[PDB]
């Protein structure tokens, strides 16, 4: 670089896209709007003679039926048109057989990075560990790292420790390419003050374990939080879009994350001079997010939807929408989901839905509030559209490993919820008489696994929070997808097997 010259670099980032290539019901986010936003910033920055780099923290896969049924093809084609430079591989790119990932790699015009995923047999990396970008005189290197919790398709696949692979890699780069700047795009998660709990160490411990400022910044994901600091080592709890956002910085390394689903495009403006990399500004830019006030009003000026992007994706949206009509299985009887009934008594729909949740998570028992079941499935053929009417809100399946004592306190709390309300609890593998888990009595000093929905897990309908506790894991699998997979796996269905035989009572 020319000695003593100020080079301007803007880094744009998103993460945990999860199938959201199209705007939602309320016309929020979607890739067509994101493209107008990004072209806008490029136009701007180019006029000032600066550089732009657009990075992704991973998890493009899994999250919306129309995307899932098409192996996220519209999402990667959309990203190509938005112009992504690189992407870190996320844990959800492994929801499909590796051949599908290799295929998404053929569709992606930009590289998919991950330095820590090895093939056991050979002992070699399966993907490119980094990518080099030349912007003006600067040589910028982007390293990719993937959470080693992903193993939760992994035959002959090893996820080595991110923080340690990062060190090796940072060395190979400096001896080899000698970059002026090094950025890590990672899919590991941000945990306040490194308190990752039962999860694998994330961005904060990595930054604290690496040598001081050996990385300009870490563009993250996985935890899916907009990383805005309220205090030192504390993210704000309910970040409000459109308001100031202060990135975290540990051991001289900036750590950022843009939440999830294309909801925000993060923007970090830096000035590089004589080797000093300086962040002169940061902001989390909302993509047509609206607040419910009732009405839903935009937090910021509306961003128009790029028409070329709309032209590209509209075929995929119609195709995926049509493919919901396809039959996924059959049932020999009515699955009872009428609200006049799922908010008063236990029904077979409740049992089926929770049967599918425990199946995906390996849970010992499960619970959810009755108001979450939105419709019934009459006897006969079942389509994906039929399940989406039952589970239309896209809540996520989570689970919590807890002790006998804890399950007793939780259920006792939940057994309090009253009928004739949406907070009324549907149980599975639990039997009682108010005034045993899976038949056997509850060993107090035993660890049991409970599955439920993120909604109730965080307090929804007033249930006890599991949210902030050790052993809690959000799987990122969507309610309707988990039901749909269980159903086709279990067809033809026999509602007999799901009839509640009076096991819990008051
Ligand atoms: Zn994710
Ligand atoms: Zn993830
Ligand atoms: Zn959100
Ligand atoms: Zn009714």
């Amino acid at each position: 670089y020319e000695q003593d010259k100020t080079y301007k670099i803007t880094v744009l980032h998103t993460n945990d896209h999860h199938g959201h290539f199209w705007r939602n019901e309320y016309g929020e986010y979607g890739l067509a709007a994101q493209k107008t936003l990004v072209d806008g910033i490029r136009k701007e920055v180019a006029a000032e003679g600066g550089s732009v780099l657009l990075l992704s923290g991973g998890d493009i896969n899994t999250g919306v039926p129309e995307s899932d049924l098409q192996d996220a093809e519209p999402d990667f084609r959309g990203m190509n048109l938005v112009g992504y430079d690189a992407m870190a591989i996320g844990n959800h790119e492994f929801d499909n057989p590796l051949t599908v990932l290799r295929q998404q790699e053929k569709w992606a015009k930009f590289p998919l990075l991950s330095a820590n995923i090895y093939q056991k047999s050979t002992g070699e990396r399966l993907f490119k560990p980094w990518a080099l970008f030349k912007r003006q005189d600067l040589k910028i290197a982007v390293i990719g790292l993937t959470t080693d919790d992903t193993a939760k398709y992994f035959t002959d696949i090893e996820f080595r420790k991110p923080a340690d692979e990062a060190k090796l890699v940072i060395q190979e780069l400096q001896q080899t390419e000698k970059p002026d700047i090094i950025i890590a795009a990672t899919h590991m998660g941000h945990y306040d003050n490194g308190e990752h709990g039962s999860n694998a160490p994330g961005d904060v411990e990595m930054a604290r374990a690496l040598p001081a400022g050996s990385l300009a910044m870490i563009v993250g994901g996985h935890s899916q939080d907009p990383v805005c600091m309220a205090a030192e080592n504390k993210k704000q709890v309910d970040y409000v879009p459109g308001t100031p956002c202060k990135p975290d910085q540990q051991n001289g390394i900036w750590i950022v994350q843009a939440h999830e689903w294309g909801k925000y495009v993060g923007r970090a403006d830096f000035e590089f001079r004589n080797g000093e990399m300086k962040m002169v500004n940061y902001q989390l830019i909302p993509v047509n997010l609206k607040k419910k006030v009732s009405e839903r009003v935009l937090y910021t000026p509306e961003i128009a939807e790029n028409q070329q992007m709309i032209s590209l994706l509209s075929p995929f949206q119609n195709k995926g929408k049509a493919q919901l009509e396809v039959k996924i299985g059959e049932t020999n009887g009515r699955l009872e989901g009428d609200r006049d009934k799922v908010r008063f008594v236990q029904t077979n729909m409740g049992r089926l839905i929770l049967a599918a949740q425990m199946d995906r998570t390996g849970a010992d028992f499960a619970v959810m509030s009755g108001g979450g079941i939105r419709d019934s499935i009459e006897a006969g053929d079942i389509s994906y559209k039929n399940v989406l009417k039952v589970q239309p809100f896209g809540n996520v399946v989570v689970y919590a490993d807890m002790t006998g004592k804890e399950v007793i306190d939780y259920l006792t709390a939940v057994a309090q919820m009253k009928p004739d309300s949406g907070a009324y609890p549907q149980f599975a593998n639990v039997s009682f008489v108010a005034k045993k888990i899976k038949g056997e009595p509850v060993d107090p000093a035993k660890t049991y696994r409970m599955a439920t929905l993120n909604f109730n897990a965080t307090g929804g309908d007033g249930y006890p929070r599991l949210d902030n506790k050790p052993g809690y894991v959000n799987t990122g699998f969507i309610d309707a997808e988990v039901l749909k997979a269980y159903i086709q796996k279990s067809s033809p269905l026999d509602v007999s097997v799901y009839e509640p035989k009076g096991e819990v009572s008051w």
